[PDB]
């Protein structure tokens, strides 16, 4: 019995086990996961106003319950097992941990109290364990996002939706409260490039001009050359690219003029402005403003880079989040790492010189990727795996597994999560969310978490 396993159980790691499962009738799938419940940025990054993304759960969870595959939360890999142990008793092994750190402003003020990244912001509000103490002060009156795709829809979504529309989703009950409270009337969304490079496509754009209480806030003067420009361009870039056309410069209509009229909350979309500063309130204790320096597009289509014009703009508010870049960490001192492109060398999965070794998702082609990409690469990546197998290019005979694997884990006194433990902690969710309206009300503790299950 061969025997696969995988570390990340997000969608590249249940994924990469689905394509295995499926194409190889005796194979074992191990997936080995740090957070104590599976499902990665499914569950910690989609936002909870958006469970319809979340439904590919559903395909995890048959995945899961395959006799075949096993689930082993609460192991991180590169403190309470090694790859290379991994590798020892696994005929192979797939890294599928995504992409965990942000790229750092890396200026001046970046640290004052208020400046935070957009995917901590999200984690605080999806319920991821390290970010529960995250506690935004939301008694400014304005936000600045700096970066121009999803993530930054997403914030800027959270932070405007009237309260009492989230009211019913999964959002922690912690932070619906915050929100509650929060003095946050506009937000602004800041790009360093032009209306053509925003990444953000068409379903979230229009969710936020749509959005109730709210009023689009765009600059005609900003897309003057649009129409023109996009004349050429393929159906998808052409729709969104007309949807923020006219948005900026048509006239509405007599109800969707007046609903802009009372709408307490707004939000726009900035451009040609890159962040130089976070402004200091006059006592130090505090973002007050960033300060963006103004940039002017050179180069031709997809090759345009800004280039500051020497001027710069004084932009207030009481919270800076910057969403603009994610980037995969060295996880083990075995394995190979471009820290240039945050990415794990590889070719078509198999990591650079190390047999037996292959990666999918995140780790496996940088962050970009929505979770289509990364279902379809992930089924390239099980294909590579499977083909290795089938050629014999992988150690022969016999292999442990998770027999070898559990020991160095009893020995080291870490506790593993099965499945059917995490499918424990999944009715505590739910159970807790029945009385105020919501699909669950998720656990922050992880102590908590242990002791339900016995521990
Ligand atoms: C805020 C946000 C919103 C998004 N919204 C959407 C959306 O609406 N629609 C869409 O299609 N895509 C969306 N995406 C993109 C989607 O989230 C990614 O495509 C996808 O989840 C990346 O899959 P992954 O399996 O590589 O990594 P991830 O989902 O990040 O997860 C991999 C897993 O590896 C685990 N892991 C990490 N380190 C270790 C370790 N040392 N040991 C063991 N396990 C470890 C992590 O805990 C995690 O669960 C969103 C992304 C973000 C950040």
């Amino acid at each position: 019995t061969p025997q696969i396993c995988v570390v990340g159980s997000g969608p590249a790691g249940f994924y990469t086990a689905q394509h295995l499962l499926k194409h190889h009738s005796r194979a074992h799938v191990d997936i080995y996961e740090k957070q104590l419940v599976p499902f990665g940025l499914v569950r910690f990054g989609v936002a909870p106003d958006h469970p319809e993304v979340k439904n590919v759960i559903n395909t995890f969870t048959q995945t899961a319950r395959s006799d075949r595959c096993a689930f082993y939360g609460n192991v991180e890999v590169g403190r309470d097992v090694t790859v290379q142990e991994l590798q020892d008793a696994y005929h192979a092994v797939v890294l599928s941990y995504g992409a965990e750190d942000h790229q750092a402003l890396d200026i001046p003020g970046e640290e004052l109290p208020g400046v935070f990244s957009a995917r901590a912001f999200v984690g605080w509000y999806n319920g991821l364990p390290e970010n529960r103490e995250l506690a935004p002060d939301l008694s400014c009156d304005t936000a600045v996002i700096l970066g121009q795709g999803n993530v930054a829809l997403d914030v800027a979504r959270i932070l405007l939706t009237p309260p009492d529309h989230l009211e019913k989703t999964d959002i922690t009950e912690a932070a619906l409260g915050a929100l509650r409270q929060s003095r946050v009337k506009t937000v602004w969304i800041v790009g360093r490039r032009g209306p053509l490079q925003v990444a953000f496509t068409i379903k979230e754009l229009r969710e936020m001009i749509q959005l109730p209480g709210t009023r689009p806030m765009l600059d005609p003067a900003d897309f003057l050359g649009l129409q023109d420009r996009i004349k050429e361009a393929a159906r998808p870039r052409k729709r969104l690219m007309e949807l923020l056309l006219r948005t900026a410069t048509e006239k509405p209509g007599v109800e969707e003029a007046a609903r802009r009229a009372s709408a307490s909350r707004a939000w726009g979309l900035r451009f040609f402005r890159s962040p130089q500063q976070v402004l200091p309130s006059p006592d130090g204790r505090r973002a007050a403003g960033i300060r963006l320096a103004v940039t002017r597009l050179e180069g031709i289509g997809e090759a345009t880079r800004a280039v500051p014009t020497g001027d710069v703009e004084d932009l207030p508010c009481g919270l800076v989040l910057s969403s603009i870049g994610y980037k995969s960490r060295p996880i083990d001192p075995s394995v190979p790492f471009d820290p240039k492109l945050g990415v794990v060398p590889n070719m078509e999965g198999r990591v650079v010189d190390v047999p037996g070794l292959y990666c999918s998702g995140w780790v496996k082609r940088g962050p970009t990727g929505v979770i289509t990409t990364t279902m379809t690469d992930s089924f390239l990546t099980g294909q590579i795996l499977l083909q290795d197998l089938k050629a014999g290019h992988l150690p022969s005979g016999p292999r442990p597994g998770s027999a070898f694997i559990k020991a160095l884990l009893d020995s080291r006194g870490v506790w593993p999560v099965s499945f059917s433990d995490w499918e424990k902690l999944d009715a505590e969710e739910v159970s807790r969310g029945q009385a105020s309206g919501k699909p669950r009300e998720k656990l922050l503790d992880p102590q908590e978490m242990l002791r339900l299950l016995g521990h």
